[PDB]
C-alpha cells in the first residue's frame, strides 16, 4: 500500500467516468515520479481491486504499469502517467501523423498483446480509447477492469455488465467466449481505428445491425491512406471461425516484418 503522504495531486481532472475521476500526480519515490491516479458500493472496489490485481501480475513495456494502492479520502489505483493519453483523442487532432509512425504504434500494441496472450490473460475490451501514448512513438495498453486470468485448464472465459459490440468476435456474441483470439478481432477494429486518425467504427449503426453485418460476411473498408498490408491483416483479425484466426504470435509477427521491410 502507498503512503499518501508521497503522494501529491493536480487540482483539474485529466478526464472522468462512471467510476469517478482520473488525476495527474506526484509520487516521491530521492526521484519523484509522475502518475496517473483512478480516484473513486462495493460494486466499485471489487473492480478497482480486480483491475490492480491483474495490472500486478503484469510487467511488460507496452502495458501501463501499476504503482500501488492508497487508502486515504478516497480509495486510489495510482499508474504510470501516460501523458499524451487515448489514442483516438490524440489522432482526432494530430492528421499530419504518418502511416509509418501509425504501423510503429499498432505494432507496440501487437506485442504487448503478445506478452498477454503467452501470460493466459484475456483484455476484453482493447479498442483505440484504451491506447494511451507515452509519446507519439511510445503506446501502451491501458483499462483491465474486464480483464481476465485465465485458468491453467481452459483456453477462453465464458462470461455471465459493459457490451462494446462493435469490437466483439462473433463468438464473444453468439457464445459469451472470450479468449485471446476474441481480443485479436478487437485488435483488427483497433487498427481500423488508427489508421482512420480516431473515427468510429461502423458508424451509425446498431449492435445488431453489426453482427447482422459480419454474419454477411460484410467488413469495414480501407481507410484513407492505409496501406494494403495492413488492411489485408484487419480482415485476417476479422476471420469469423475462431479456429482459423491467427493468434497475436502470429499478427505481431506480420507487423514487425512489414515495419522493418
Ligand atoms: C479514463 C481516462 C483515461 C485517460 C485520460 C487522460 N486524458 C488525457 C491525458 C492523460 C490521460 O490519462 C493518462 C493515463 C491514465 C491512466 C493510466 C495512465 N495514463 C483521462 C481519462
Amino acid at each position: 500500500y502507498l503512503d499518501r503522504k508521497l503522494l501529491t495531486l493536480e487540482d483539474k481532472e485529466l478526464g472522468s467516468g462512471n467510476f469517478g475521476t482520473v488525476k495527474k500526480g506526484y509520487y516521491q519515490m530521492k526521484v519523484v515520479k509522475t502518475v496517473a491516479v483512478k480516484i473513486l458500493d462495493p460494486a466499485l472496489k471489487d473492480e478497482l481491486l480486480a483491475e490492480a490485481n491483474v495490472m500486478q501480475q503484469l510487467d511488460n513495456p507496452y502495458i501501463v504499469r501499476m504503482i500501488g494502492i492508497c487508502e486515504a479520502e478516497s480509495w486510489m489505483l495510482v499508474m504510470e502517467m501516460a501523458e499524451l493519453g487515448p489514442l483516438n483523442k490524440y489522432l482526432q487532432q494530430n492528421r499530419h501523423v504518418k502511416d509509418k509512425n501509425i504501423i510503429e504504434l499498432v505494432h507496440q500494441v501487437s506485442m504487448g498483446m503478445k506478452y498477454l496472450e503467452e501470460s493466459n490473460f484475456v483484455h476484453r475490451d482493447l479498442a483505440a480509447r484504451n491506447v494511451l501514448l507515452v509519446t507519439q512513438h511510445y503506446a501502451k495498453i491501458s483499462d483491465f477492469g474486464l480483464s481476465k486470468a485465465l485458468r491453467a485448464d481452459e483456453n477462453y472465459y465464458k462470461a455471465q455488465g459493459k457490451w462494446p459490440v462493435k469490437w466483439y468476435a462473433p463468438e464473444c456474441i453468439n457464445y459469451y467466449k472470450f479468449s485471446s483470439k476474441s481480443d485479436v478481432w478487437s485488435f483488427g477494429v483497433l487498427m481500423w481505428e488508427a489508421f482512420s486518425y480516431g473515427q468510429k467504427p461502423y458508424r451509425g449503426m446498431k449492435g445488431s445491425e453489426v453482427t447482422a453485418m459480419l454474419e454477411k460476411g460484410e467488413r469495414m473498408g480501407c481507410p484513407a491512406g492505409c496501406p494494403r498490408e495492413m488492411y489485408d491483416l484487419m480482415n485476417l483479425c476479422w476471420t469469423y471461425d475462431v479456429e482459423n484466426r491467427p493468434g497475436f504470435a502470429a499478427v505481431e509477427l506480420r507487423l514487425r516484418n512489414y515495419y522493418y521491410d
